[PDB]
């Protein structure tokens, strides 16, 4: 009836993982940009008739962490890797996120989703298709997000917990 | 690339119009403007499959039921939508899921029961009585609110999943 999932979100600086969990949560759009040392957030959510308490959480992007990293990423049951679509540094990190959520589990098999961040913006400099063949080849579902007008946000949290519930089963 | 045509059913101010506005422009219509009826196009990508989706915006007013039994044997599912603040739009609901049922010749049509409005405190019907509801319908209950988006792309995600499932 009642199931917890611990949910992380990882991702570069600015790409918007405090801004899509805050939407989930508090149903509103942070246009502050306020740096994440790290936070967590209860919400309990009905997914396809399961009472779902979702712990998530929001990670900090700012570079050289080697620290509490693998201890969330040992403890976390799947995670959100998040890039913004005008942000193709924040792409190429993907990579990094996903070799060592790999090497801290130690299993090809990790409960993931891509998330392309920022999609109500006119500015994007990363395409869908290169994003859509990336998450292809790692076996991952790929969303395209908007912590502004909340488009794909719930998408990429129900589709994370649906990912964890088949690595379960 | 697949083609879904999903019907938006359900009572006078229920939201049918801003739910739909909000899923194909990202905005939230403040103003109450009666449909006659309205439909539009959106391409979404769901569980990874290219879904063109021919969304019909019906009227909740008797009036503009011309189309009715003709629109609910061409609809492929159903969003059977009451406001969660509108006990009356809630009882109508078994009205709409008998008219379709009838119309279709079927007990397994798509659909999905929506209460929405859940951005309001003003609520009048529990979210357990609609999930009662639903369950004895066989169906999947979401609460939506179309001014904060909420659930509106879990409603007709679902209802496409529905389909998928039926066909
Ligand atoms: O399933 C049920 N849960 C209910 C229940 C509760 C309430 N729980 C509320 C969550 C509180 C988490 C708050 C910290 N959670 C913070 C949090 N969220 C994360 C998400 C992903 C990864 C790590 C974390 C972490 C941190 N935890 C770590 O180990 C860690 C490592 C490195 C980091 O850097 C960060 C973290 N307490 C109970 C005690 C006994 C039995 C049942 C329960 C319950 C009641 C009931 O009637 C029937 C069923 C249930
Ligand atoms: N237009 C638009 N802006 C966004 C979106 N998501 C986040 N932002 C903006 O980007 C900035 C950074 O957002 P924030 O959510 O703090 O990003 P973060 O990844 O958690 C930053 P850190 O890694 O330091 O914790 C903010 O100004 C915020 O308003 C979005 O989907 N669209
Ligand atoms: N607070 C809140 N108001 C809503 C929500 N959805 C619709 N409304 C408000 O209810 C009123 C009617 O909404 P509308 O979308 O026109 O409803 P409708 O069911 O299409 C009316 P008709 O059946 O005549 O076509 C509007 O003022 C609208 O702003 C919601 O989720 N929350
Ligand atoms: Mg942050
Ligand atoms: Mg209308």
């Amino acid at each position: 009836g009642m199931t917890e999932y611990k949910l992380v979100v990882v991702g570069a600086d600015g790409v918007g993982k405090s801004a899509l969990t805050i939407q989930l949560i508090q149903n509103h759009f942070v246009d502050e940009y306020d740096p994440t040392i790290e936070d967590s957030y209860r919400k309990q959510v009905v997914i396809d008739g399961e009472t779902c308490l979702l712990d998530i959480l929001d990670t900090a992007g700012q570079e050289e962490y080697s620290a509490m990293r693998d201890q969330y990423m040992r403890t976390g049951e799947g995670f959100l890797c998040v890039f913004a679509i005008n942000n193709t540094k924040s792409f190429e990190d993907i990579h990094h996120y996903r070799e060592q959520i790999k090497r801290v589990k130690d299993s090809e098999d990790v409960p993931m989703v891509l998330v392309g961040n920022k999609c109500d913006l006119p500015s994007r400099t990363v395409d869908t298709k290169q994003a859509q063949d990336l998450a292809r080849s790692y076996g991952i579902p790929f969303i395209e997000t908007s912590a502004k007008t909340r488009q794909g946000v719930d998408d990429a949290f129900y589709t994370l917990v649906r990912e964890i519930r088949k690595h379960k089963e």
